[PDB]
């Protein structure tokens, strides 16, 4: 039961799990109503016009496969439906063993307290918090790990982003930082079945639709990487050979790793070792920082308590003197779990749903959906409902057969 509370958009703010909040480095935004669906995880049912200065408008630019609709997610009812859709996908992910593990890792992934210039001092990094406005009018500073928010101008441009320090590279120095995922449970993508000799022949008809749960899990995987500060520099790319009429299409290692499967293998053995040793070295530095820490600022919690929070996050070893160190095999398990076990491909397998076999299998269309009604989608079966006749040959995902759950929009 990942979300132990039925949240309706119109429920009165209480200053605890329903409240108007302000986001860091968002300049001077108006407070937005948010919901805390799980410890360290909030959801803002608004179009994202706060995380980025240059993207504070929902206006359709000169363009470039995208989808725009400045009116999407503008009504309370829509926001209410958005909230229920996100909450439902989390329950779907969490219902699996893989998902239960991923979300647990995310919740234990508190961004490191490395905001002090004094090495004998542990301090929080302000951009890893939000201000929770209370019913009285005061604001309470709250640390959080994950924020799910609506998309910006391009509705289908989902992504996992964060604020990041002035000097430090939080998503790549092992510290981690609060992750903001632009996502929408109201849309999904259509892909075409790459007819391979051993693939099921009884496949209903043309287009199939991506299960929004796989899509959210995809972003959650980026979040895990970023929260543990072991994300692969987005500069790193593989020059994919597509056509002969193409002298090259770049695809980042971070994406190939996240998708997993055959795709992940484009990251050769030399690069894998490089990233692993690098991050191993980074964890060892976090251990040293914790070891030199004698005081904590922004006081409330005890020093030992916070040190312990990071001993748990990084799976550090503590001797009888109380000094932390990094254990090679524990690091290996943690790192492998985050980069090789949590992948889009492994989720497609747990969920038992049809999905593109690789990015190379680019989505043909964009569909409008609504997973909230149980008559349409369930936590356990997604679109391929049991009693129904949709639970056969993935009929539930067939946009021809399950034409009533999909409404074509673009491409
Ligand atoms: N299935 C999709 N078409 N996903 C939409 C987001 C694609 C984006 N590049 C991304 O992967 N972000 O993480
Ligand atoms: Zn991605």
């Amino acid at each position: 039961m990942f979300v132990n509370k039925q949240f309706n958009y119109k429920d009165p703010v209480n200053g605890v799990d329903i409240a108007y909040i302000k986001i860091p480095n968002a300049g001077q935004m108006q407070p937005v109503k948010a919901f805390k669906i799980h410890n360290k995880i909030w959801v803002i049912p608004e179009r994202d016009t706060f995380t980025n200065p240059e993207e504070g408008d929902l206006n359709p630019p000169p363009e470039a496969v995208s989808y725009y609709d400045s009116t999407y997610l503008s009504t309370d009812n829509e926001k209410d439906n958005y909230l229920k859709g996100v909450t439902k996908l989390f329950e779907r992910i969490y219902s699996t063993d893989l998902g239960r593990m991923l979300l647990t890792s995310i919740v234990r992934g508190i961004p490191f307290w490395g905001g002090s210039t004094i090495d004998t001092e542990l301090k929080v990094i302000d951009t890893n918090c939000i201000n929770v406005i209370q019913p009285d009018g005061s604001y309470r500073s709250e640390e959080l790990n994950l924020v799910i928010i609506g998309p910006s101008a391009d509705i289908i441009q989902f992504e996992c982003k964060s604020f990041g320090h002035d000097v430090l590279n939080l998503t790549r120095n092992g510290y981690g930082s609060t992750q903001y995922i632009r996502f929408s449970p109201d849309f999904t993508f259509g892909f075409e079945e790459s007819l391979e000799v051993d693939t099921n022949p009884l496949l209903g008809a043309g287009k199939f639709a991506t299960d929004p749960a796989v899509t959210l899990a995809h972003e959650l995987i980026h979040a895990e990487h970023r929260l543990y500060g072991i994300a692969i520099n987005p500069n790193r790319v593989f020059k994919v050979n597509t056509n002969a009429y193409y002298e090259g299409l770049e695809v980042s290692f971070e994406e190939l790793r996240t998708f997993g499967g055959h795709d992940a293998k484009f990251i050769d053995s030399l690069q894998e070792n490089e990233f692993r040793l690098y991050y191993y070295n980074k964890f060892k530095d976090v251990a040293s920082t914790l070891n030199k820490a004698k005081s904590i600022i922004g006081t409330t919690a005890s020093l030992q308590y916070m040190k312990n929070v990071f001993k748990e996050k990084y799976l550090l070893s503590e001797d009888t003197s109380g000094k932390f160190s990094v254990d090679k095999l524990k690091f290996d398990k943690l790192y492998k779990m985050l980069t090789e076990i949590y992948t889009e491909d492994n989720f497609v397998n747990f969920f038992k749903v049809i999905n593109a076999k690789t990015f190379l299998n680019f989505d043909k269309a964009v569909f409008r959906i609504n997973i909230v009604p149980d008559e349409n989608y369930t936590i356990k079966d997604g679109f391929n409902l049991k009693g129904a006749n949709l639970s056969t040959n993935f009929n539930g995902q067939n946009t021809e057969i399950n034409s009533r759950n999909f409404t074509r929009l673009k491409n």
